[PDB]
């Protein structure tokens, strides 16, 4: 049957949600923390901002719903629910998404203090285990960072994406290179790990260029093999036109850390993205010895990007989104 909806005025706009969801309290630009009476779980509720106003809003709406509906893995965020006040397509004009409210992001847990190696082990293992899953579906996250990592009291971790942040980007995204592979997320993880171990930000750039200067200082300049892959001429000639920086030995940056952590850091933060360690490979590194289970590091059913890269009319994306809402099966809990 249809649930019963109650109306409320949260964050400069009117929210309408099933009575099941209580204690509705805002947390960000829009997302509300809430308590779900049917299950006993603490949930995040997201009200889509004008989901069907533009072609881009409609496209964005359908993508996010489809993607989460396919996401079923312990270290990735998943849909607990999705609903609308609408009783028909014609009146369909608001979309709500429910997920676990883990408790904190990876900033609240760190609060700029050195975490123990055992604690790092566990968090990074969770990130990577989730990345292997995301990547096997052929999906690249593109914006990994601590604000996008949901963690509870017990350090259980889920990767999400709340659509300076620049501090964890692979250099290629910054440089608007257009062919990206999965290992951009691996650069971000390296930067994240480093931050948990030493307690400070790895590349705390002040701007776009500063961000790049700091990166080159740690990993050194491009070697001959990397210059060979630069598609542009001026860029090619610019890189040559510098003080050749010698790749710093990470053991001299991370003093007193687990050498297994250092080794893994050497392998993640390689400038040439074709030479970075994959998630699947990283899971098998000796640093996760105490957690690694090759029979419990699942992959995703294949995922269609193209259906998102389409050009349809607004009414079509809306109808496609509605169907997605109507066909939803909650995960048994
Ligand atoms: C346009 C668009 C499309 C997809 C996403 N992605 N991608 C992911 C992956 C599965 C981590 C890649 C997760 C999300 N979304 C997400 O976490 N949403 C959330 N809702 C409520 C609390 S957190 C975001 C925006
Ligand atoms: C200015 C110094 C920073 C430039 C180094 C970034 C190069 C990243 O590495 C590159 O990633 C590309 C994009 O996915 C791949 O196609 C290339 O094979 C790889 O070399």
């Amino acid at each position: 049957e249809r649930p019963t909806f109650y109306r409320q005025e949260l964050n400069k706009t009117i929210w309408e949600v099933p009575e099941r969801y209580q204690n509705l309290s805002p947390v960000g630009s829009s997302v509300c923390a809430a308590f779900d009476t049917k299950t006993g779980l603490r949930v995040a509720v997201k009200k889509l901002s004008r989901p069907f106003q533009s072609i881009i809003h409609a496209k964005r709406t359908y993508r996010e719903l489809r993607l989460l509906k396919h996401m079923k893995h312990e270290n990735v965020i998943g849909l607990l629910d999705v609903f609308t006040p609408a009783r028909s397509l014609e009146e369909f004009n608001d979309v709500y998404l429910v997920t676990h409210l883990m408790g904190a992001d990876l900033n609240n847990i760190v609060k700029s203090q050195k975490l123990t190696d055992d604690h790092v082990q566990f968090l990074i293992y969770q990130i990577l285990r989730g990345l292997k899953y995301i990547h096997s579906a052929d999906i690249i996250h593109r914006d990994l960072k601590p604000s996008n990592l949901a963690v509870n009291e017990d350090s259980e971790l889920k990767i999400l994406d709340f659509g300076a942040t620049r501090w964890y980007r692979a250099p290629e995204i910054m440089l608007n290179w257009m062919h990206y592979n999965q290992t951009v997320d691996i650069w971000s993880v390296g930067c994240i790990m480093a931050e948990l171990l030493t307690g400070r930000t790895l590349f705390p750039g002040t701007d776009h260029i500063d961000q790049l200067k700091l990166i080159l200082r740690l990993v050194g300049t491009p070697g001959a093999e990397l210059l060979k892959k630069i598609s542009s001429e001026s860029a090619r000639n610019y890189i040559q036109s510098l003080t050749q920086m010698p790749k710093m030995n990470f053991a001299n940056v991370f003093i007193g850390a687990n050498p297994l952590a250092v080794d893994l850091l050497e392998k993640m933060l390689v400038l040439d993205s074709d030479k970075r360690i994959t998630a699947a490979q990283a899971l098998a590194h000796a640093y996760f010895a105490q957690y690694h289970d090759p029979d419990d590091e699942p992959v995703a059913d294949p995922y269609d990007q193209s259906l998102e890269s389409r050009d349809l009319l607004i009414d079509e994306w809306k109808s496609l989104t509605y169907d997605e809402v109507i066909s939803f099966v909650p995960p048994p809990l």
